[PDB]
This record gives C-alpha cells, structure tokens and sequence, in this order.
C-alpha cells in the first residue's frame, strides 16, 4: 500500500548504557530500540530514524557507518538496514542526529523525509512461483492489505487501552485477494490483479477451496483477503505440502470498509456450512488491550499454524474493524536474516 515512511524525524526516548560497551548506548525511538554512538543524542533530541527495510545508497560522507555492509541490490549500491543483535542488545534501524541533515533544518518532528533523502525500500524477493500474468492494476475500490507496526503506534496503543482485539497468527506467505464486483470475479496478489493460467498459484488456491463459487453464492461485492502460504512461498515456514489460502479479512466493496471480526467469522461459517472450504488464519483469544508496545511485542513470539514452528508474529484487529496493527516477532527476525 502506497509508500512506507521509512525515514522520519523522531525523538530520542530513554537512553540506557550497554554494559561492557562504553562507546555505544541504547536509544529508545518510539517502540523501537536502536544502538547509537555514545554522545550522539541526549534524551529529547530529534533525529532521522530509518526503519529496518530502508535501503540506503552508498555514501561515505553521510553514511560512513554503513560502508562494510554495502551490497548490490536492484542495480544500486547501498546498505539494507535489518534486525541485528549487538553485545546481546537488540538493535533495529539507524538514528542519526539532525545536524547531519542541513536540508532538514526547517522540518518538523514527525515529518517523512524518505523521498527527500532518496531512501528506498529493500524487500525479500517475490516467489517467482507467484509472479503471474497481470490482468489489471490492484482494484482502486479495494484496500490493499497493510498493517502498521506496533512500534509506530505508541500514542494509539495508549488511547486504545480497554479496547478489545481479535488476535490472529501472522502467516508468512503472500497476500492474496479474491473478490466479486458485480459481474466480475477476480484474483489478485499483493499488488496486481492476475490472469488465470495453468500455473497461476493464487487462481489455483482460489479454485481449490471453491472460493469463487463461494463469492457467487453470497452474491455480494466483497474482497476476501488472506495469505497464500506453503511450498515455494517465502521458504514455507509452516512446512505444508502444496499451497493453501488462509483468510484474515473481508473488505466490503460497496461500503468501503472491512468487515468486523464478528461479521467476518459468521460469513466464513456460512461459507463452510454451504461446502465452500475457506480456511482462516489461526484465531487466538481476544485481547483486552492494556499494554506497552514492548509487552505486545513479547506476546508476538509463540507457536504458528504449525505449532512446532515459531510464528512471524500477531495481527490485532479491533472488534469494530476500524483499527488494527501487526507485532512482528523479534525472535523471528533474528532467526531469519532474509526478513
Ligand atoms: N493474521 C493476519 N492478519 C492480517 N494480515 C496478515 C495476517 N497474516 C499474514 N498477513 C499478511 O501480513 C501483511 C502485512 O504485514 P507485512 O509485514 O507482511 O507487510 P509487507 O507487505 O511485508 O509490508 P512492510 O514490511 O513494507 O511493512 C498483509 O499484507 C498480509 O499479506
Ligand atoms: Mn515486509
Ligand atoms: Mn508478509
């Protein structure tokens, strides 16, 4: 969805020493924790925070601390920021003081500086198993699947205290959307509506679980959104044989809004009552929110759909369907260096 805010002006939170490493210290930036050089910031200072996945073009003047990690990526020379562990200290992102960015002297706390600093987004490769023939743009009348990170929602998490959330396991696969709009039924990946052919994985998942017939039956303008997971998709964390679709959302095209967890669970039951075989992402107990970002992140480690593997994380969706976010497990990002 759109353009992610990879580089933004943010405020130095609590600064804590790293025992046994005098030259560095730990800086809290929103719900992120970042290793910084001793002295670069005091608590309350502003800086440009670059999130993990930032791709930072080689620059020995501005980004000398990245020199050793410069790779070749999409025909560009630069550095991919990723989760790391230093001295036993979890570190994610880069935080650089404002006087490194004279062109940002008149900007404000909160501003997105991704474009102006020419930062781009690194991402894992698409499973060429799932790059299909493109029929069309992702429909403008359906929301792309997107969840903000809990680390970026400190004030929101505060505000939602007392609110109840559906908790589901975050599956690591590829987003897929199967929808009906009047006389058209279509299957999309994360970014594009796809043509049906013999080798198209998403179309095949949709036929196999009878989800097009399912949409024909409900006779509503609805987009069924879920994760296609399994063999040859993002390394197959779940150790499935073959591939399959797990629903996580239903988007009401005529109303332009997501269905609430309750409405969504009812439709899935009716679908399955009528023989349409739609599986859902694993649903945990509802959570009454009363937590810091750090506590939410602790919860995110745990078993997956396959209980013998550690999950990518958890997705929280408010019972009214209008607020949601993801807590990616930091254990998972430490275990999986291509994440
Ligand atoms: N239980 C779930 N609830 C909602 N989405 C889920 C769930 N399980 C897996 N997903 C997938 O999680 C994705 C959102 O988080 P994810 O980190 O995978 O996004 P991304 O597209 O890699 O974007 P970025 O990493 O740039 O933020 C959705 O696009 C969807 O495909
Ligand atoms: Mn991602
Ligand atoms: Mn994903």
């Amino acid at each position: 969805m759109g353009v992610r805010k990879l580089a933004t002006i943010r405020t130095a939170g609590e600064i804590t020493p790293i025992a046994g490493a005098e030259a560095i210290e730990c800086c809290h930036v929103d719900g992120w924790t970042c290793v910084i050089k001793k002295g670069e910031f005091k608590q309350g200072d502003r800086g440009v925070y670059f999130e993990i996945d930032s791709f930072i073009k080689e620059d020995n003047d501005r980004y000398p601390m990245l020199s050793k990690q410069v790779i070749d990526y999409e025909g560009q020379r630069g550095t991919r920021l990723r989760t790391a562990r230093l001295r036993g200290q979890l570190s994610q992102g880069l935080f650089l003081p404002m006087d490194r960015f004279p062109e940002l002297a008149s900007n404000q706390v909160g501003d997105d500086v991704t474009e102006i600093l020419g930062i781009t987004k690194w991402e894992p490769p698409i499973s060429t198993n799932l790059s299909g023939e493109i029929l069309g743009e992702f429909p403008t009348f359906i929301s792309k699947t997107d969840q903000e990170r809990v680390q970026n929602l400190i004030p929101q998490i505060e505000e939602n205290k007392g609110q109840k959330f559906e908790v589901t396991v975050m599956l690591d696969g590829s987003s897929m959307t199967v929808y009906r709009k009047d006389d058209h039924i279509g299957v999309c990946g994360r970014n594009w509506e796809l043509r049906e052919t013999a080798t198209n994985a998403q179309w095949h998942a949709a036929r196999r679980n009878k989800m097009i017939e399912g949409l024909q039956f409900l006779n509503r303008n609805l987009a069924l959104q879920g994760e296609i997971i399994g063999e040859s998709i993002q390394g197959n964390l779940e150790k499935l044989k073959g591939q399959d679709f797990y629903l996580f959302d239903i988007y009401d095209i005529d109303k332009a809004q997501y269905l609430t967890p309750i409405e969504r669970q009812s439709l899935v039951k009716q679908l399955n009552d009528n023989g349409f075989t739609v599986k859902h992402v694993p649903i945990l107990d509802d959570l009454e929110l009363n937590h810091t970002a750090e506590q939410i992140l602790a919860m995110a480690d745990g078993p997956s759909l396959n209980k013998n593997v550690k999950r990518e994380g958890l997705v929280f969706k408010r019972l009214d369907g209008k607020f949601s976010f993801k807590a990616i497990s930091n254990a998972y990002l430490e275990k999986h260096k291509d994440r």
